[PDB]
């Protein structure tokens, strides 16, 4: 067999792996270039939507799955396998991104067409393609997120998806992966590993101690997939110890995922299915609120009191989160939180950095709340990590990573004895 890099070459956005076998032509994700990358949306695959026999899904992050529906719109009609949890979640992932998305590529048709086409694929269940077989293993990146087993022709091969982080409390632990010829891997962090887990809760809570307690404001910039749950779980469990104060999830759409999270529960952790069990839903901690309009989102702007924000565009520069940067982070009795780590290059990092002021919506802003970082909170699984899961894996094609930290990983596995490459855009990788 032979798997073709369409997507995450040397690069993080993109995902879209070519797999030619069994006389086949199978899809592994199909998402979308982001930021600076965007545009590419708009040029074609190097390949022929209409020749594809099948695609499975994992996860359901914008890359990975955002060019789905550009792929139905040119042509595919086959099926597209993925867990329930990504069916669900893709859903709001793309109708969203169909909304805030300028200068579209692709439709509202296409989203019904490309939707109309997923079909359940659970872990452990194998799908069966003549002479090909693929099934999902547990990758703990996302609620219903998998790596893919692919075997025929006497040889096997993995492609990782995104690999989660282990520490953490909700998603399941990510699984070792079978002994394979090839493994498509991702190199997300693959020039370190993350502050633990425990550390980072553990200084979290004072941060909120001490904020709440001095009537200031936690803004907490964040993603609305599983990023923001993350955190209202984390303050759900601990929310005994923490100053009575509202927390407003100031973003629809984590909304609208947190709504989906009570018929996910076998998609979470034991910890995670425990509580359940109980009849509690550990993703709603005291008084959470979920806020739906800008009026009531600049409301906020003006609140005083204790509070903690949890907002819209977890990189900065984008959503509501940057109103509530403007008006308070003016003042020293608040503390920005950050629970991933920012691009350089983008603001965070400019504000990291602690200049007297920052601008922010075309202003001048004075900047003296205390600023926090907290990688360890991160969502991909990290140098020693990605280092475990490859362990006694013979060759490893590198993909999903900015290119110095692909090698950074690469120099590594290659020193212990592993055959290392940095899959390259159209050039297709053997067996
Ligand atoms: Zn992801
Ligand atoms: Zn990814």
């Amino acid at each position: 067999m032979r798997i073709v890099p369409f997507g995450a070459a040397r690069e993080v956005t993109g995902s879209a792996h070519l797999l030619l076998a069994g006389g086949r032509r199978v899809l592994l994700d199909c998402g979308m270039f982001q930021g600076k990358e965007e545009a590419r949306n708009h040029a074609p695959f190097g390949f022929d939507p209409k020749e594809v026999d099948a695609v499975l899904l994992t996860h359901a992050h914008l890359d990975h799955v955002g060019r789905l529906p550009k792929l139905f719109r040119e042509g595919y009609r086959g099926p597209v396998y993925a867990t329930r949890a990504t069916v669900l979640l893709m859903e709001i992932v793309l109708e969203d991104a169909l909304k805030v998305m300028d200068e579209p590529f692709f439709g509202p048709e296409d989203v019904e067409e490309a939707l109309g086409h997923l079909r359940p694929l659970e872990y452990g269940e194998w799908l069966r393609l003549g002479a090909l077989s693929l099934a999902f293993g547990q990758a703990g990146h996302l609620p219903g997120s998998a790596f893919v087993v692919a075997q025929g022709e006497g040889r096997t091969l993995v492609y990782s998806g995104d690999l989660g982080n282990r520490e953490k409390d909700v998603l399941p632990d990510p699984s070792l992966p079978p002994l394979a010829d090839l493994v498509l891997a991702e190199g997300t962090y693959g020039d370190r590993p993350h502050r633990p887990y425990r550390e980072t809760v553990r200084e979290f809570l004072e941060i909120l101690e001490k904020t709440l307690s001095q009537g200031g404001k936690v803004l907490i910039p964040t993603f609305a997939v599983e990023r923001a749950q993350e955190i209202l779980y984390v303050l759900y469990t601990h929310g005994h110890r923490l100053p009575r104060a509202p927390i407003y999830l100031d973003s629809p759409m984590a909304g609208r995922v947190l709504s989906l999270y009570p018929r996910l529960v076998r998609y979470f952790s034991e910890e995670v299915q425990a509580h359940f069990l109980q009849g509690k839903n550990p993703f709603r901690p005291a008084g959470l609120e979920v806020v739906e309009h800008t009026e009531a989102s600049k409301a906020l702007n003006r609140a005083p009191g204790p509070m903690v924000v949890l907002a819209g565009s977890g990189m900065l520069a984008g959503g509501r989160i940057l109103h509530h940067l403007k008006h308070g982070l003016s003042d020293p009795r608040n503390a920005l939180v950050f629970v991933g780590y920012q691009p350089q290059g983008g603001l965070g990092a400019e504000i990291i950095a602690r200049p007297p002021a920052v601008r922010i919506l075309g202003e001048e802003v004075p900047l003296r709340a205390s600023v926090h970082t907290l990688g360890g909170f991160s969502g991909h699984a990290g140098q020693d990590e990605l280092l475990d899961w490859l362990q006694g894996e013979p060759r490893v094609v590198l993909v999903h990573g900015e290119e110095e930290k692909l090698l950074a990983l690469g120099k590594l596995l290659a020193l212990r004895g592993q055959e290392v490459s940095l899959a390259r855009f159209g050039e297709g990788v053997p067996v």
